[PDB]
Parts: structure tokens; sequence; C-alpha cells
């Protein structure tokens, strides 16, 4: 049951996840799983990342769930729920801009 995952925000929006991942206290990969603005049965996976480039930023990942039972960032790589995928990304950087490190604070 995802809305009791301490890293499921749900119902927050974009720019307030983006105010909670921009502390200057958040190391790279601090991230927390929402609902997406427009589409529904979406989320999004918004993460700190941080460079000399940009500083301290963030990237907003949707997660895509079929009814045949996939929750996935890109189709080539699925899950069968939330929490695997979320565990997968803690472990493997792959396309997102670092790996999952910790919850995003409140
Ligand atoms: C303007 O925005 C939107 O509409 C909107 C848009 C996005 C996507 C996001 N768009 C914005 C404006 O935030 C974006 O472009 N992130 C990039 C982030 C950087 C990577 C590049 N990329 C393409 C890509 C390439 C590779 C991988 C990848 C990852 C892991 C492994 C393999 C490949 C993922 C994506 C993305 O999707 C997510 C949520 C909402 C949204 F629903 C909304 O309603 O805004 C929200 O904020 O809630």
């Amino acid at each position: 049951s995802i809305q009791a995952e301490e890293w499921y925000f749900g119902k927050i929006t974009r720019r307030e996840s983006e105010r909670l991942l921009l502390n200057a206290e958040n190391p790279r990969g601090t991230f927390l799983v929402r609902e997406s603005e427009t589409t529904k049965g979406a989320y999004c996976l918004s993460v700190s990342d941080f460079d000399n480039a940009k500083g301290l930023n963030v990237k907003h990942y949707k997660i895509r769930k079929l009814d045949s039972g996939g929750f996935y960032i890109t189709s080539r790589t699925q899950f069968n729920s939330l929490q695997q995928l979320v565990a997968y990304y803690s472990k493997h950087a792959d396309g997102l801009c670092h790996r999952l490190t910790t919850v995003c604070p409140t």
C-alpha cells in the first residue's frame, strides 16, 4: 500500500516538491514520489541533483503504471510495484540524474 511508504508524498504539486528538494542540506539523490499534476494514474519521482555547472537542482521523472501491471520510468525496465521500482533505482543510476539515496525531509 503506497500511501504508507514514507517516500510517498501523494497529492503535492511540482513546485512544492521542488521547494522540499532544494534544501542545501539535501545530498544528491534525495527523493520523493507523488501524483503527476496532469496525467491520471501516473506518478512522478522528484529527485535532487547537484553539479558545479547547475548547483542544487531537481529532476522529475514520470512513472507509468500499466493495467497489465507494471510500473516503470522506461518501458524496457518494469516492476511489479512502486517499492521495487524505488529499490532498483536506489542501486542503479541508469538514466536518472543520480541513484535514489534518502527520503526528502518535510
Ligand atoms: C512541464 O511538465 C510535465 O507535464 C511533467 C514532465 C515530467 C518530465 C520532466 N518534465 C519537466 C518539465 O519536469 C522531464 O523532462 N524530466 C526529464 C528529466 C531528465 C532526463 C530527461 N528526460 C527524458 C528521459 C530520458 C531518460 C530517462 C530514464 C530514466 C531512468 C532509466 C532510463 C531512462 C527518463 C526520462 C525527462 O523525462 C514529469 C512530470 C510532469 C508532471 F505531470 C506535470 O504535470 O508537470 C508534474 O510535474 O507533475
